[PDB]
């Protein structure tokens, strides 16, 4: 349940989604979940680079821009993306409780 390993499954996921509704053709909500991706992806460099501070600050972020997605992302659409946001989601808050 390594923070290195939790972060790297963050960066797995959020790809993925921002990649399926790309083919899907949703140019707007891909891009939302690239820029949590650019996020995860500042988190795992600032944290390497022996910065907690700004890790938390950017998870935190993250924690906030994934329930302003989540309040929107209603019904549940594709199993494959429901499942990959509902661990998004879980594991973001997981590194955040390795945290503060």
């Amino acid at each position: 349940m390594d923070f290195t390993e939790r972060l790297d499954r963050l960066v797995k996921y959020a790809k993925e989604i921002a990649k399926w509704y790309k083919e899907s053709g949703d140019p707007d909500f891909a891009n939302s979940v690239d820029n949590v991706l650019g996020h995860l992806e500042n988190i795992r460099k600032a944290f390497k680079h022996g910065d907690p501070a700004r890790a938390m600050d950017h998870v935190s972020n993250v924690v906030g821009s994934l329930d302003s997605i989540q309040t929107s992302f209603k019904q549940t659409g594709n199993p494959e993306i429901a499942t990959r946001w509902q661990e998004l989601t879980q594991e973001v808050r997981e590194l955040y409780a390795y945290l503060g």
